[PDB]
């Protein structure tokens, strides 16, 4: 499933950076009960940059074997060298999963015209749906709609995920692909007005905690009921701003600890621990959604 | 040496996208001839993103065996998980690289407590001298000058590549940092201006195929010289923008190959050939710096 | 009228640079005839900056008086001192025109606290309806949504022209006005994006030229009919961007003309004559709108 | 004299709005005592915005009056209307003052073209020596070097008020013009940079309450004594960023109020009174200095 709201989902670790099995699992459950369209694993809340692809295929299995059937998930295979994408690709062909997460990739800041070869040489090894990353503040490169025309021509290129938070992207991008590709939200702030243009979800980091009013805004959006939705979005909103007063997925690790969801709040270096002043800005805005 | 003109050193390929020893060793014997003062070993303009950690320590192991002792070398070590960066770092423990180079994490967008954390655990863990580099357009992160204070009074991090083309950033670091501390400017294009305002040299782009311009153009800066130093950065500056017409190696490495420095002017993916017209913008300002 | 598309029309000029009155009665015939809401007389692509205070003032008069009651105009009264905005509002007292379009101080860049002053003082001292113009790529400052909230409280201030092209900010305002506060779009490309958010309407460049397609586009825009707008506005796009390949007015002015809408395309300086790359650049758009 | 420290004067006004003649004697005086090498009245800082052109004039031709003789005057002389900006400058033909100060014309945003049209006229209707002025965080628009060499060629137009903060502009300036071209920083924070990259000065804010040090500042810089002036720099850097920590000049009129040298630090809409919290935030910048 490609369609709603699907969480960007947090890896929990116990207090040495290990995955931590007890709180994956609670967190699944609790997607499962919430109404939660797929999971994507190891994508960039996840902690993809600080696992090497050892553990990284090993959260994404445990969360297959956990989910159990009951929610779809989607594997985060990004890679800035073309090679290293394809070969992570790999490693999930018949695992279950039911797509990839792929990112521009990020740092080298290749062409517009390297973008479409990183992606088709991608797309070409594997029978497995893939959904573009673009975030350019993260990558400092800026998949541009016409390549994703391009490559939205591909069997297998199905949809993207965009997070400029520039919401003319939303038409520019529909208007040169097929009805049927999907068009996902990658900033919570901006993905209710996103849906309103056309879109057709969100991949979310308030999904982490606001599982259930994520789940409804986004059935009431794909309804037309915007003003419906607008009132759950109004009440979600400083999450949606808050999540990302630290370096994701900081803030959103320490809010799952402390609505009792993971065990833990630790990241793996660079990310260090939560301030006590971003724990009262969070705080604050979990209540005012209405979780604490 | 950590001063004067730096090489950011390509990795010359065969057609199969592996490092072409000859070419190598083609290009290091250039350099020593040149009056290069150091070279860059598989950083950014060295493919580091799209080589393995093997294949990485490869190249920089070979760039060494071949300089013999007349040249010094510098090591690529940065990576976007503190970990990761440590082994890499590791690799070239007691090996006779002289240094290391290496970036803010790219992607994951640390804070600057992060930024912090992740360079002093890489300094605690080397005996090797560290030149932080920090490049904001391609990492999505900044590390301000307060902090550069802050890893200054790490015994083992002696300097910093500065690649925002904002020269007011040096001055801004070097009242905060002890006169030991070295400046070296990331931006060919401004770098003559970054020398001038108190800058100690540059790891250069350009040098890659106007070695003895950019040798020569550092030792007058260094001496005062800066109306004749802007002479030579006057022929250069054609190459100081057009070598980033594409993405950075592309241009770099077509313009060795038209100067039978390598042998092809093969990449790796994402990285693609140089069009037409790139082709002969850079010709053009190949002929301007007088060396074609 | 401050509802669907209301044209922000130029000021024909003979070859002196002095207004046409015969051009100027042709384009208002021909903006009744095409359904056109209103005119915005003397704003900004009416080249406000070039007329002083007596020769804006001759203008909205002439634009009232062949109008002849068929169409409303709302005059352009902006201005970066308070005082002076007032002394211009007062002019046009009991003259006919049913509003006000008023920009942000440009240059000076006053606070947020400066511009509630700076309009709640305009407001007060008229009973003329007044539309706010937020367009920091001109000014050098940005209405925040939060003061626009706090001008809405003002009986008079009726709404705002939004022109950065940031579509968060329809519904970051609109949640905090009333809901008969109009939001209106300034910027003709992002303009049926900015409607299907919940704007009102537009003040369009493009309705100079395209007055009938714009018409018909924003009525079906505010019955919901979006894809059937979109068909409209995917053949004006061309024209939404090209428009301003070169500073606005200068190309609208050059397609008035090449349509035989006005005598002459003569502009006061500091805007010079359309280049001829600029000539082939609108003239093909006006092929793909299907005006030539 | 277009060398040295020129102070971007104030316009002091009493509580009405009006022009102070009292502090500004009072004000001009410190300038002949501190060492100031000339006086800009009436531009920016000197809310040449509020002021109708009369009353500009007023205050120029008082400020020139009160000099009598002891400190060279500049006119603020810009607008964004070009036939506007020659009628301003005949104002003060044959006056005594010795040039004008002319920026970008703001809020049109004219080309590059535009931009050449609008000076040339200018210096073909005045014998005064004319200073271009670029600053396009307040006009949206952006005089290139490319320009700034054109321009150049005009007998009249002898230099350039850079406030970019951009500190790449000076010797790409200085290479396209000649030597006897004047080159002014018009960024107090990076204003020592600016005259060590080869600047001849700066039209400074700063220098409105710390005349004497800034003098100081710009000798040694102009003597190559870079070190001792850094010192002097870096006691006044607080004050060069806390002086716009609200719009400009409402922080810099506070200042002059606290040290005794205006009567009032009254300010014309929509410029706004100091908040408390700017009031500590400038109180503590000036001891920082040694003046409080």
């Amino acid at each position: 499933m490609f369609t709603g709201s699907i969480v960007a989902i947090v890896t929990p670790m116990d207090e040495k950076g290990n995955v931590c099995r007890a709180s994956l699992k609670k967190l699944i459950d609790y997607h499962v009960a919430s109404g939660t369209s797929a999971i994507v694993s190891v994508g960039t809340t996840g902690e993809s940059a600080t696992l090497n692809h050892d553990e990284h295929a090993d959260v994404v299995m445990m969360t297959l074997d956990l989910a159990d059937g009951r929610i779809p998930v989607i594997a985060g295979t990004g890679a800035n060298a073309t090679a290293e994408a394809i070969s992570l690709t790999q490693r999930f062909n018949d695992s279950g999963i039911v797509g990839c997460l792929t990112v521009t990739p990020y740092y080298n800041r290749p062409s517009q015209e390297g973008l479409y070869q990183h992606f088709k040489a991608i797309a070409e090894h594997t029978d497995l749906p893939q959904i573009l990353f673009n975030v350019p503040s993260r990558t400092g490169c800026d998949l541009l709609p016409e390549t994703v025309g391009r490559l939205a021509k591909v069997k297998n290129i199905i949809g993207i995920k965009e997070a400029t938070g520039n919401l003319t992207r939303v038409n520019q991008i529909k208007e040169l692909v097929s009805d049927d590709f999907v068009l996902l939200s990658g900033d919570d702030a901006s993905a209710l007005d996103f849906m309103q243009l056309g879109g057709h979800g969100v991949i979310s980091v308030t999904a982490n905690v606001a599982a259930r009013d994520m789940a409804q805004m986004c059935k009431l959006a794909a309804e037309g009921h915007f003003a419906e939705a607008r009132v759950i979005n109004q009440r979600l909103m400083p999450l949606h701003n808050k999540l990302f007063v630290e370096p994701n997925p900081i803030p959103v690790k320490w809010a799952c600890k402390e609505l009792g969801l993971v065990a833990t709040d630790t990241l793996r270096l660079p990310m260090t621990p939560i301030t006590d002043s971003g724990r009262e800005t969070v705080r604050a805005a979990l209540k005012h959604a209405g979780l604490l």
